[PDB]
This record gives structure tokens, C-alpha cells and sequence, in this order.
């Protein structure tokens, strides 16, 4: 009920980071789906080549607008409804709201640009839809795509513990509080010792606080 | 000359997307090197683990401070001027800025958070400073990492050609304008007819001012 279309000209990185741990076995479940299109085979030329130099000069490639409508055009034939989007420094900024709104489609694909990125007309003619995953520019779309794909998925029922989860989400807006497992001592530095108390009332009062002076400290903007 | 840190425990993920195309064949090289450090190895313990319940309740595991302390302690004793980072959602914001802050050390340790994160005691004791990729969740700091690392890895002199690297420099605080590359005509959409006449003067000019309109449109704060 989760599908993400891959996009890519490096089909052998993925699955990758989402094939361990909760993610890797609720894609072995089945609880999501993930299938990686390699752009190269889509290739019709005798050269096999995906990218070519930009119109207007200037340096670097650019991903072909044939090869690329190939390729999504197939994707397209087999899932007519996908939501079709592009990783691009161009784009909307990731949050986990986008996220949020994301997995309301069930159908997702993301497109992995490389080189200089992909030929415009690609982005205007399918309407892609542009998301950044932050102020900085990486080599290659792939990065962000398993970025996208491991937010979205942490949320799938199933994926991860019910009671994490929700946690998780009743924590949005705030900053996590300061956390403590064993040894009771460490470099001569314990644990605060309400936590060690039992007393349930007294804890989730400490772990509030903490959380509301850290995040008026560092992310006001959290309000 | 540009040495990262990895501690992880999921080695195997590494070097993964940071080992192909321009940053493979830079690590291949020699430009920077990467050395992954396995955190489970450094478990003491009968069991082999490396996280445990948190103190004072509350759902999900956390990565021990012994463990942790003797993976970092071995790292010190091999790089003792490495910049010590943590990948956390609480941190600040990753930006082109910070990777190049971050690219003044030249040994940079990124410590990968999986679970509900690690013992504060950590981050306190050795001053880790703490970094997000952005406003969304993800179950651990290894694509952190690697976002991080591919981000100041692509600043390496020599990683990427010359051009490419000084036309990204020259772009920053603007969004990218509309590319083009063959064929000609597609899906019946031709290629804007100023980018086929030679004109440097007006590609350039046309160039700008497309930048101009899109950043002004849709990152506004870009001023
Ligand atoms: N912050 C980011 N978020 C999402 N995708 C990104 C990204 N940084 C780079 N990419 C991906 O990496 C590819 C190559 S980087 C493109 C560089 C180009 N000079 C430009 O400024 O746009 C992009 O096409 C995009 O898919
Ligand atoms: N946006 C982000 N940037 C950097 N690291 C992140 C991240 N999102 C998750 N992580 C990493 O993934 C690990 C597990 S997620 C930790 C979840 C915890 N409830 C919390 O809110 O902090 C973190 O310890 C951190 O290393
Ligand atoms: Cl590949
Ligand atoms: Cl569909
Ligand atoms: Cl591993
Ligand atoms: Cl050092």
C-alpha cells in the first residue's frame, strides 16, 4: 500500500541504507514497495548515453529529455496515478509535514537527477514536482530520494513500533529532551536522578521542561 | 587531506552512494579518505550490545555511553584534532555554509544515531556538536552522514571539474535557471530559440534574468 518508483542511473545503490533494520524488514513484509527503474536501459541510442552537453554552453551534463519520457513514460503504463517528483536544490523544502502530505498518494515516484540535473522540459511537460532536502548541494539525487523514502516510511503503520511512533509524533514541534540508558556512571558523569525515581509524574515533568527550554534555546522558531 | 570519521552500527552501508561516479573514483584516489567504524565492535559486554532501555521510561532503545566512549576514545587516539559531530535532528541546520565551516578540519568525525539517539552524557563529555539535514525524521544518522560527507566532498579541489565547481560557487544564493540538451524538439516542446544562436552576451543575459524570476518567485528569503 506504500509504492515508491525509483528513478536512477545507479540502480545498485538501492536498496541500500532502506534495506536494514525496520525499514529492510517491512520491505521483505511487504508493508512497502520499492522498485528501482534504471534510466540507461531506457537509452534508445547506439551510444547508451543518458546525458548531453547543455544547450547555450556552459559546463557539465545534463539528463536527456527522451531517455528520461521513456523511462516515465513506462512508469506512467504501470502506475497511471503515481505522484510524480524530482529531487532539485530548486525545489520545496522537505519537512515532515511534506512527508506527511507525500504518503497521501500511494503511488509515489522520485526522479534522481545527476550531472547538472535534467532537461526542463521534462519538468514542465510531466509537472514534476521539485523538493529540496536542504540548503546544500549534493552530487546526485539518490541521497535525497532514500531521505524522502525513509521519512515517509518510519510513519507506515507497521514499520516501527506503535508506541515509539506515537511519541514521535506527539513530540513534533519540540526538541528532544536529554536521554540516559545504562552504565549509572560514566567518565564520573550520572544520570539526573528524578529519573531514577520511578516517579512516573516527576519524570514527564523534567523531560517537558527540558524540552521546552532546549527548543526555546536553539529553535524558537518552533514557537 | 579530507578525512571523515563514520561510526555506525551498520558498516556495511558504507561506503554505498559516497563510493560511486566523481566521489568514488576521489576516494579511489586518495582526495579524501573514509574510515568506518563498526560501534558494535567496541562493546564490551557479554552480549555484544550496544543500547539499552532508557532510564525514567518511555518506549524504544537508546545507544550506550560506555560503547559509544570507547569507539570515540579509540578515534581520539587516532585523530586527536578530529571535529567531533553527531547527526541529530536537534541540531543546526546542515547549509553549503556549515560544509564549508565544516571543511576548515580537515579530520571530521560523524557519529551516526540510530534508536531513539544516544546517551546525552555523550554529547556533553565530548562536545559533540550537533547537526540536522533538515525538519524530518529519519531512523539514523548514516544518510545524514552521507549528505554531509557527499555535500564537502564535491568542495574537494579536484572531486569535480573546475567549471562545474566554479559555476556552483558563482550561482549560490540564486536558483538554478532552466537547462536544455538534445534533441532539438520533444513531445513537441523546442528548447528556448536564444539558447541555439551562439549569443554568450544573450544566453547569459536570458540565463540571469530566469534565475532571477524563479528565486524571486519561490525562495524570496534568497533575497
Ligand atoms: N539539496 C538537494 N535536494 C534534492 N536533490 C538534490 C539536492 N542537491 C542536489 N540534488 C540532486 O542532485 C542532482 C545534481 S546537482 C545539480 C547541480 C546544479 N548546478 C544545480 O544547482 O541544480 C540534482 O539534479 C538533484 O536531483
Ligand atoms: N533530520 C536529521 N538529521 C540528522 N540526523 C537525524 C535526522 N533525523 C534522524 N537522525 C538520526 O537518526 C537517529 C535516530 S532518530 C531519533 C528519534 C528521536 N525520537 C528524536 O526525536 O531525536 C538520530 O539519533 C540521528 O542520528
Ligand atoms: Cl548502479
Ligand atoms: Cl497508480
Ligand atoms: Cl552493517
Ligand atoms: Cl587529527
Amino acid at each position: 500500500s506504500m509504492i515508491f518508483n525509483v528513478l536512477t542511473i545507479f540502480p545498485q545503490m538501492f536498496p541500500g541504507p532502506l534495506g536494514v533494520s525496520n525499514l529492510g524488514s517491512a520491505l521483505k513484509k511487504g508493508l512497502w514497495t520499492l522498485n528501482v527503474f534504471d534510466i540507461r536501459a531506457f537509452a534508445n541510442n547506439k551510444h547508451n548515453t543518458v546525458d548531453d552537453t547543455p544547450y547555450g554552453g556552459g559546463p557539465g551534463m545534463l539528463l536527456r529529455a527522451d531517455v528520461l519520457g521513456r523511462c516515465i513514460d513506462e512508469v506512467l503504463s504501470l502506475h497511471p496515478n503515481t505522484k510524480l517528483m524530482f529531487t532539485s536544490p530548486r525545489g520545496v523544502s522537505f519537512t515532515q509535514d511534506i512527508a506527511r502530505q507525500t504518503m497521501n498518494f500511494d503511488n509515489i515516484t522520485l526522479l534522481c537527477g545527476r550531472f547538472e540535473g535534467i532537461d526542463e522540459r521534462v519538468v514542465d511537460f510531466y509537472k514534476l514536482q521539485e523538493v529540496s532536502i536542504g540548503d546544500y548541494v549534493l552530487s546526485g539525487g539518490e541521497l535525497a530520494a532514500m531521505v524522502i523514502i525513509d521519512t515517509c516510511v518510519r510513519m507506515v503503520p507497521g514499520v516501527i513500533g506503535n508506541a515509539e511512533s506515537l511519541k514521535q509524533e506527539s513530540m513534533e514541534g519540540s526538541l528532544e529532551y536529554p536521554q540516559y540508558t545504562r552504565p549509572a556512571s560514566w567518565k564520573g558523569m550520572e544520570v539526573p536522578e528524578v529519573l531514577l525515581t520511578g516517579n512516573h509524574g516527576e519524570i514527564e515533568k523534567w523531560r517537558r521542561n527540558a524540552s521546552l527550554s532546549i527548543t526555546a534555546a536553539r529553535r524558537p522558531d518552533l514557537l
